[PDB]
């Protein structure tokens, strides 16, 4: 997250962090056994952690639990990144309590202008490499489809939604890819791409989750 502040230790319960040696990818915790994170997140030996803050110590009310599968949309297009939206399915359920909690899916999509939260340990420069120890946060609104077809000519699908500033220095980054975009309570987004990070009129580019949530039902119904 470039621009944005330490969140504070889990204010941000439904957070999670890939891990495969270090923290490659951020994801939200749906239900106790199924994360939601983007499908360009995807690899072999995934563990979830929970009721992070700092990730490099544990400091208490962690819960590590490996993934049993990963489903990464059909559709994914690794090119466009159209689809990019993958399931993981935890080995076991988490203990869901203040600390770990999930966050609920969307029954409409949300407006251009909602004001968001996007949070995740991804880089925070834009300009160079650091990434932190403990979770970051950023406020952004959702921009409207014209602002965001003006700024990626050819390359926003119907499934996808810009949110962030067009001025630059505030967006979300590599590392936070897969975490959450909360709008009233409601997991809207996933990180997904951007040209570079906080870039002048090049705003950060979501998964628009509203679009996903009965194939997310049925593909947690069947597995
Ligand atoms: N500016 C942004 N909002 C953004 C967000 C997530 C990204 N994830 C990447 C990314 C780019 C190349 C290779 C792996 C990545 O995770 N770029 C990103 C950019
Ligand atoms: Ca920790
Ligand atoms: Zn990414």
């Amino acid at each position: 997250i470039v621009g944005g502040y330490t969140c504070g230790a889990n204010t941000v319960p439904y957070q999670v962090s890939l891990n495969s040696g270090y923290h490659f990818c951020g994801g939200s915790l749906i239900n106790s056994q199924w994360v939601v994170s983007a499908a360009h997140c995807y690899k072999s030996g995934i563990q979830v952690r929970l009721g992070e803050d700092n990730i490099n110590v544990v400091e208490g009310n962690e819960q590590f639990i490996s993934a049993s599968k990963s489903i990464v949309h059909p559709s994914y297009n690794s090119n466009t990144l159209n689809n990019d939206i993958m399931l993981i399915k935890l080995k076991s359920a988490a203990s869901l309590n203040s600390r770990v909690a999930s966050i609920s899916l969307p029954t409409s999509c949300a407006s251009a202008g909602t004001q968001c939260l996007i949070s995740g340990w991804g880089n925070t420069k834009s300009s160079g490499t650091s990434y932190p120890d403990v979770l970051k946060c950023l406020k952004a609104p959702i921009l409207s489809d014209s602002s965001c077809k003006s700024a990626y000519p050819g390359q926003i699908t119907s499934n996808m939604f810009c949110a962030g500033y067009l001025e630059g220095g505030k967006d979300s980054c590599q590392g936070d890819s897969g975490g959450p975009v909360v709008c009233s309570g409601k997991l809207q987004g996933i990180v997904s791409w951007g040209s570079g990070c906080a870039q002048k009129n090049k705003p950060g580019v979501y998964t628009k989750v509203c679009n996903y949530v009965s194939w997310i039902k049925q593909t947690i119904a069947s597995n």
